[PDB]
């Protein structure tokens, strides 16, 4: 596989120079006629979606070759660029991959360290996802069985999950997220229970340092526990 990194290179650098045209759209734009503003847009469609597919690289196409590119440098900051372009459906199934192959991610990102850029773009995409979309994504990033039967051990995907700044900042994030559709009106009371459990096992000093906070996890986690876990949690996450 030495030669399959230098294909993602070139994908990357191919993919960049894509980017900077749409990045362009909005200097482009200010000096075209008026015909022009429904044309320009379609243009910068297709260029997103170009984007979009080097990234997937699109029968299905496979889950491995965007995992790659979420292995360089240069490409996983390319990737906190593309996002912010990429329609709601686009960018959820970017971060539905990325909880799938985090563990692997982050084996990878051990030594850069750059996945916490990522943090941003996709803390945003949330507040277009239904409570279907959250919940399934606490699902993949936590790794639950296919069988959807409660498992009573740890597993080493969601472990990973927790030793690490992005992996546990996106996980409060998502429940943050989770505790917004949750107030204005349960599938949360089966994903909820392994969330808190777990983050009520993982020793303090296992446990990463999440680079932001929600707010609104306190209101959350005291829906589904008693005053005695609800303190641990806050003493450990530092609510």
């Amino acid at each position: 596989d030495p030669d399959k990194r230098r294909k993602t290179l070139v994908i990357i650098e191919k993919t960049y120079s894509l980017l900077l045209d749409v990045e362009d759209y909005e200097r482009r734009y200010l000096l075209s006629l008026e015909e022009e503003r429904p044309a320009l847009m379609d243009d910068r469609k297709h260029k997103i979606c170009s984007m979009y597919d080097n990234l997937r690289g699109k029968e299905r196409p496979s889950d491995d070759h965007f995992v790659q590119i979420m292995c360089i440098r240069k490409g996983k900051r390319m990737v906190a660029r593309i996002l912010p372009f990429l329609s709601t459906e686009q960018a959820a199934d970017i971060l539905m991959t990325t909880a799938r192959n985090l563990p692997f991610l982050i084996k990878k990102d051990a030594q850069d360290e750059v996945l916490p850029c990522l943090l941003s773009p996709f803390s945003l995409l949330l507040y277009h996802l239904p409570s279907v979309s959250i919940t399934s994504l606490l699902r993949q990033l936590m790794n639950l069985p296919q069988s959807a039967a409660t498992p009573a051990l740890s597993n080493p995907h969601l472990t990973a999950v927790l030793q690490n700044k992005f992996g546990l900042s996106l996980l409060l994030i998502l429940l943050s997220r989770g505790e917004d559709l949750q107030s204005s009106d349960n599938q949360w009371t089966e994903v909820m229970f392994m969330a808190t459990r777990e983050l009520l096992r993982i020793p303090q000093a296992a446990l990463a340092k999440p680079i932001s906070i929600p707010t609104n996890l306190v209101s959350l986690f005291s829906r589904y526990v008693d005053r005695q876990k609800l303190n641990l949690l806050e003493t450990k996450l530092q609510l």
